[PDB]
């Protein structure tokens, strides 16, 4: 019931292998298959190289890479500080960014978007309020960077 959130350092490094796709947001206008994909994850300092992208031309991920670390209870990249409103650590986490309220799901949790952890799904629908929801992930996105 009480949905404890992971920290944000558990939530950015996550399993410790694959990456995360933008599953839902408030965002009109996202690029199909927005992704993320952490590695070099540095535990003591709580740093990681993240590589990141969406759906470009030719059927492949755009891949640019950044240092992800964090800031109080927000995963930094740049200026963006996405602040973890729940996360497992293992399949899903909700942000919120520049306003927006973001899902996103674990690469192990793409073939079943309609049975993911409660705890994720109750804290986007909630955080939304009344704001459209709009999907980024489809099934046809390339796998992840790796």
């Amino acid at each position: 019931q009480q949905c404890d959130t992971v920290s944000a350092w558990q939530s950015l490094r996550g399993p410790g292998t694959g990456g995360y796709y933008l599953f839902k947001t408030t965002e009109g206008g996202k690029t199909d298959c927005t992704y993320v994909k952490g590695s070099n994850f540095n535990d003591a300092a709580q740093t990681a190289t993240y590589t990141y992208g969406n759906l470009g031309s030719g059927n492949q991920l755009t891949q640019q890479t950044a240092s992800a670390s964090i800031s109080g209870n927000a995963i930094v990249v740049g200026t963006d500080h996405s602040e973890v409103l729940y996360s497992d650590g293992s399949t899903c986490d909700v942000v919120r960014l520049n306003g927006q309220i973001e899902l996103w799901i674990h690469s192990s949790a793409t073939s079943n978007t309609g049975n993911l952890n409660s705890c994720c799904t109750d804290k986007f629908n909630q955080e939304k309020g009344s704001r459209p929801e709009h999907v980024v992930y489809r099934s046809t996105c390339p796998n992840l960077p790796a």
